[PDB]
């Protein structure tokens, strides 16, 4: 199915289109044609710096008349400045504002890492680590409930919280609503068997994000490992007469994940939502999964000495 059920009674598309890294000048046609072609989740973020071109383009579409709000699956994510239950709600608004909307589907904790607040984003000392905020998780998940009991927001989850984490809000006294979303890095070169394995078992739905594995990454190294170009994958993929891409975005499908592939080149964006047209075998699936190296592109390797940063633990 297209869609899959989530604890508020909504349904959330299982594929969508990511805008990290779309700038501004390209995104507005990026999310036009997305939408032109079937998209109907859109995953966004205040640090992405382009939810007014994402809004945009919803707005032209809405007014076209070519799809309803109620049809669309927008995303949008609180960033690190803005953890303290003070500047919860100015963030969603501001999110809100620039997407020309009045509710979000969903929203997340983007990182469990508050910052110092502020206009930067990565605010830094002077030695490159983080400067963090005296925030909480918990505390955080309280100013994120208030959103939904507010009629702001339909649902809320996280994203890279570690199983601790997430079991951090699940076991909190006087919890209003859980996680309906844990959105983390999945492909095949960070299969997440573990995480995955707890988050379904608890009723939270995850989304695998840079199931490309980000070409388009900042800190993109040459001996890194190229996901789209391993031949491996390659050859997974003309068996079934579909690009490596299709096969990436396939793989995460099959495992009851939500899948959110970045583009802003049209022909890419149409090409990546051709995936339900065929399927991966048993033998593609355990041969994709055997190529895990836990290996991340998000890394976040400015917070590792912040206290709540979520990749020491195991999973
Ligand atoms: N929660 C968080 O911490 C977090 C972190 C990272 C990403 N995400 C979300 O997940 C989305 C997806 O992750 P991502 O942006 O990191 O990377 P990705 O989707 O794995 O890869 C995007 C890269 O792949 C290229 N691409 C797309 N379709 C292609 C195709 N068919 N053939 C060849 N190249 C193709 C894109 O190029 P063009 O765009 O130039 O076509 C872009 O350079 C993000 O945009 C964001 O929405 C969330
Ligand atoms: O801090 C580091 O160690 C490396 O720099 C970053 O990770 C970084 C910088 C960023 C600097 C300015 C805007 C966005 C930045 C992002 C990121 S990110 O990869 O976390 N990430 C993806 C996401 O959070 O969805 C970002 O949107």
């Amino acid at each position: 199915a297209s869609r899959i059920l989530l604890n508020n009674g909504a349904k959330m598309p299982i594929l969508g289109l990511g805008t990290w890294k779309s700038p501004p000048g390209q995104v507005t046609e990026a999310v036009k044609v997305a939408i032109d072609v079937g998209y109907r989740h859109i995953d966004c973020a205040h640090v992405y710096q382009n939810e007014n071109e994402v809004g945009v383009a919803i707005q032209e579409k809405l007014r076209e008349q070519v799809v309803k709000r109620e049809e669309l699956f927008i995303v949008s994510k609180l960033w690190c400045t803005y953890h303290e239950k003070g500047l919860v709600k100015g963030a969603c608004q501001k999110t809100l504002s620039d997407l020309k909307l009045d509710y979000l589907d969903l929203y997340l904790i983007h990182w469990p890492t508050g910052f110092k607040p502020g206009k930067e984003f990565f605010p830094l000392d002077e030695s490159g680590n983080v400067v963090p905020s005296d925030t909480n998780i918990l505390d955080t998940w309280a100013a994120m409930e208030e959103l939904v009991d507010e009629g702001l927001v339909k649902a809320i989850g996280i994203s890279n919280f570690n199983h601790l984490q997430v079991e951090m809000i699940l076991n909190k006294p006087g919890l209003k609503y859980k996680p309906a979303v844990n959105q983390i890095e999945c492909h095949p070169y960070l299969t997440q068997e573990k995480l995955i394995q707890y988050c379904q078992s608890k009723g939270i739905v995850v989304t695998a994000y840079s199931p490309l594995g980000s070409p388009d990454r900042p800190w993109a190294k040459p001996e890194d490992p190229s996901l789209l170009e391993d031949p491996r994958i390659k050859a997974i993929a003309a068996k079934h007469n579909k690009t490596t891409a299709q096969v990436l975005i396939r793989f995460p499908m099959q495992r009851n994940l939500v899948v959110i592939p970045k583009s802003v080149t049209p022909e890419r964006i149409a090409e990546n939502f051709k995936v339900f047209d065929f399927e991966l075998s048993s033998q593609d699936m355990t041969t994709l999964l055997s190529y895990n190296r836990n290996w991340r592109v998000c890394a976040l390797l400015s917070c590792t000495s912040h206290k709540d940063y979520p990749f020491h633990e195991e999973f």
